[PDB]
């Protein structure tokens, strides 16, 4: 199934486990497979994090997914190619002040090593809205410029916090432990975020992708295109326009979700 995935992300290069290949895979993945939560929005949990289920959805069915699906899938691919992959858990703190409540531990990211690596790399292709489109050195202090924003890791408690300069302010994105977590713990987290009535992935629509040096971010009916030069904001007119945008700009096979009218009705209720 390695080839199905590589075709899905339009990847052409070498497949040896090197830093160059990791960079090129991460760039290809993040440009090809959207972040989206249409399953949880429609009452379909994200419960099966196996390679086969994630490939069937994100590759064969041309859907996107959220963190567990993205980092699930790329993690399996990287391991098949000969990288060593450890799955980590984190808490999302984006836009939160330092005195905010402790968030649930419902993000997942990867620590990746390979022959000749100078150290481990953080890979996260699943953090919709702000996901780094390059592997990042798992090291604190260093400012790490990507094709988009600069990122930086710092020590926090008995773990790390990933930050990015967004527009003109350094913003903490998520905090994470560098301890490997078992697959079952990731499943418990994904169940919560895909089914809990308070989950932002159950109560609203979120989609994200990257195209032409720009982030395309959709929160409900609110589309934002963050380009180098600035940000364009568009208010989508109705649920039909939102579905058209998911298919046309985010590359999602929205037909997979079922009857277009049922998707539109949910979007109408939630987003309008």
């Amino acid at each position: 199934d390695l080839t199905g995935y590589l075709d899905r992300i339009n990847y052409r290069g070498a497949t040896d486990p090197t830093l160059d290949v990791l960079r090129d895979l991460v760039s290809a993945h993040t440009g090809a497979i959207a972040f989206e939560n249409l399953d949880p929005l429609m009452g379909v949990p994200v419960d099966d994090l196996s390679a086969e289920a994630l490939a069937d959805k994100l590759v064969d069915r041309r859907r996107g997914g959220y963190c567990y699906e993205h980092n699930g899938l790329i993690g399996y691919v990287l391991a098949e190619l000969g990288y060593r992959v450890r799955r980590l858990a984190g808490r999302v703190v984006w836009l939160a002040p330092p005195d905010a409540p402790t968030p649930a531990q419902t993000h997942t990211v990867l620590a990746v090593t390979f022959p000749g690596c100078q150290g481990p790399y953080l890979v996260d292709v699943g953090f919709g809205g702000m996901t780094p489109t390059a592997p990042l050195r798992l090291e604190t202090g260093t400012v790490q410029q990507t094709a988009l924003e600069p990122y930086r890791l710092d020590d926090r408690g008995d773990g790390l916090v990933l930050q990015a300069m967004v527009r003109d302010e350094w913003q903490a994105l998520y905090e994470f432990s560098t301890l490997t977590r078992p697959q079952v713990d990731l499943r418990v987290g994904s169940w919560f975020v895909s089914t809990h009535p308070t989950s932002h992935f159950v109560t609203g629509l979120m989609a994200a992708t990257v195209a032409d040096d720009a982030r395309w971010n959709l929160m409900g009916r609110n589309l934002a295109i963050h380009r180098r030069g600035g940000t364009e904001k568009i208010l989508l007119e109705d649920a039909a326009a939102v579905v058209d945008t998911l298919g046309d700009r985010f590359g999602i096979n929205v037909a997979d979700v079922g009857e277009r009218g049922r998707l539109e009705a949910r979007i109408d209720k939630v987003c309008f």
